[PDB]
């Protein structure tokens, strides 16, 4: 058995009638598929539990990311291996908190309102891949670091100085974010994790045999900015947004860094020096892509490789090989 | 009115009567300062709301920091210029939800421990000064960038890479938290934000007319290393813990940072790479502190300062004036 519990927003104002809908709908469906759960509602806010054979559960929670009635879904706990059913009496039981008055909900419904608009705050400064350890039943706090191959990623806008210089801080703002936007949609997309912004930089990593990976979201990145940039209305600074790419292999040590008041889940170690060292390469090169030939030798498809003859790296231990992708963008 | 929300941890096992004890005892002194309040528990975690005169509850909220039997006291909402009483009727209202099993509080307890367990989780890798922001009713996504001057601190760990290829992966961990928990124990206590861990890094900044607090933070710091060294244990690694550390003044962007998914309340301007630039230099002289005139020129005590002459920067605009405190650490 399989338990569920997450939290949305409501996408548009609805009436306590319109709620009441979606329970009857979802205690009729839910009566007949085995499975049992409570809808509760508060000030926009929608909270459910769903618990039943995983399979079925599976069935209708991909349904109700469909649901345009609500968004910003989020599973606060996953319980797989469940043998007790917290709600055996319920198909459906819907709870408009909002009008519920007895005295004694009166204080827990104004904490849960505050406990959940704080909640919903420290979601947009927090990143994804906590909450997925979280809702598996971890505390990522308690996990102990180790040492763990990583392909470092690392991008920086070209010449930013001179927006910041030019342009009033809203648009500077809306630059750095868009640039940040896109390159953390395609890096997500290839299982990539954006760990840290430094400034107008992304650092992220790769799983250490996913150099294919890598490589192809540094490529569809340069393709974005390309695109973005020709298709910018006229005069938006966003025609002249170019960046720099630089890929690195190396073992790094991933975990809890930080202090008492504040810490990072993020990684530490030499192989991100020199995919920022690479990365600033790129300035004096037309390539805007470069990696260590420890990446062009874990990749496993036939890319169109170029041995680049300019390794004047400073701080590293010895020699190191740079290679790009020859296409048209390179 | 002043209305007051919060949330501890106990301390350890209390009993029912225990905490039957506290409500006893925090009525009848509620009793008598016209105060009303409601205190909830669940599985460890403490609750509650106290509203009346600002000044009688600024009063009962400090002795209760001072209470041994909870801890990690977090407010979440501090209402002020309150006119209505939310509780009117009780003095202190306890309610112990560990024991309560009401039918329709069923659905509700469970998803306070979820939402509650989740919370206390993100604190630990959010900023305290975002937790501040949401507790005085403004929502910290919805602020505005802004351009604004400030010193940037930067403080880097001394040949940390010996660190990673010479000691096991969890006690360099333990070196750059202890350094880092060092760093930030002193900046916060001095004004300042820990705004970033960049690696071995720490990033802050100060008010722009706060450079007594840099200085003396930065000198505070040296301090603490210097003890720290000298009374670690036999064969510590914390005995050549050393660092460096670069001060800057400027105009900075301050505002919300990132892409949709993520996004950081911190800085950016040329200001940052100055100050990174100036930490840098400490390496090639024996002084551990520099920072440029502007901070110098913003100081108001009357500082050992020395005039070095090793202004050799790049990446700058034109010469810069090298500044350090004379004493017995530098
Ligand atoms: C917050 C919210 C919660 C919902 N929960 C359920 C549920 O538990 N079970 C269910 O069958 N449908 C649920 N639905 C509705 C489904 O998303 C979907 O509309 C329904 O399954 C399709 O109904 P139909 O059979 O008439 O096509 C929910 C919708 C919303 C907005
Ligand atoms: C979670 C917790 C909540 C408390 N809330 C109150 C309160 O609301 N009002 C109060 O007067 N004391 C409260 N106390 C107790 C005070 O901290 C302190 O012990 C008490 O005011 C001193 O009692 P005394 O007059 O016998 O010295 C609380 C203690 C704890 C652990
Ligand atoms: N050493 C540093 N550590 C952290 N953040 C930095 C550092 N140097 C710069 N930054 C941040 O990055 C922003 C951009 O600096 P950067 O060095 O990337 O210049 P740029 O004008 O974008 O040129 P380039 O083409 O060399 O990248 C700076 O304003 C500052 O916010
Ligand atoms: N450009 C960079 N951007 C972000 N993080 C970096 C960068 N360079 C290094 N780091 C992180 O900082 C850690 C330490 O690197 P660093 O340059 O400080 O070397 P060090 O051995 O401590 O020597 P130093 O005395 O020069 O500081 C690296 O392992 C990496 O985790
Ligand atoms: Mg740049
Ligand atoms: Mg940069
Ligand atoms: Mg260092
Ligand atoms: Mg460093």
């Amino acid at each position: 058995m399989k338990r569920l519990t997450y939290i949305s927003k409501f996408s548009r104002p609805l009436s306590g009638d319109e709620i009441e809908a979606i329970g009857r709908i979802s205690s009729q469906k839910n009566q007949q598929a085995n499975v049992t759960g409570v809808l509760l509602c508060l000030d926009g806010i929608f909270f459910q539990i769903l618990e039943g054979e995983a399979e079925k559960i599976d069935r209708i929670y991909e349904r109700i990311l469909a649901d345009e009635r609500h968004t910003d879904i989020l599973c606060l706990k996953s319980e797989v291996e469940v043998q007790e059913r917290m709600f055996p009496d319920w198909s459906m039981q819907t709870i408009n908190l909002d009008e519920n008055t007895d005295f004694l909900i009166r204080p827990i419904k104004v904490l849960l309102q505050t406990l959940t608009e704080s909640h919903r705050i420290l979601e947009k400064y927090t990143q994804p891949s906590i909450f997925k350890i979280i809702s598996q039943g971890t505390n990522p706090l308690n996990i102990r670091p180790k040492a763990v191959e990583k392909i470092v990623f690392f991008s920086d806008i070209v010449s930013f100085s001179t927006f910041a210089e030019k342009l009033p801080v809203e648009e500077v703002v809306s630059v750095v974010n868009s640039y940040f936007s896109v390159c953390t949609a395609i890096i997500t997309r290839q299982g990539g994790e954006v760990t840290k912004f430094i400034g107008d930089c992304v650092m992220a990593y790769f799983d250490g045999d996913c150099a294919d990976q890598a490589i192809q979201a540094s490529l569809d990145i340069l393709m974005e900015l390309e695109i973005l940039r020709n298709s910018a209305p006229e005069g938006s600074p966003l025609r002249v947004l170019y960046s720099g790419i630089g890929l690195a292999k190396g073992k790094v040590i991933e975990g809890n860094i930080g202090s008492e008041l504040k810490r990072d889940y993020t990684i530490l170690g030499d192989a991100v020096n020199v995919a920022a060292r690479l990365e600033a390469l790129t300035r004096q090169l037309s390539q805007a892509l470069v990696f260590s030939s420890e990446v062009k030798n874990s990749a496993t498809k036939s890319w169109n490789f170029i041995w680049l003859t300019d390794s004047e790296l400073k701080g590293k231990s010895e020699s190191i090989d740079i290679y790009s992708i020859d296409n048209e963008m390179t």
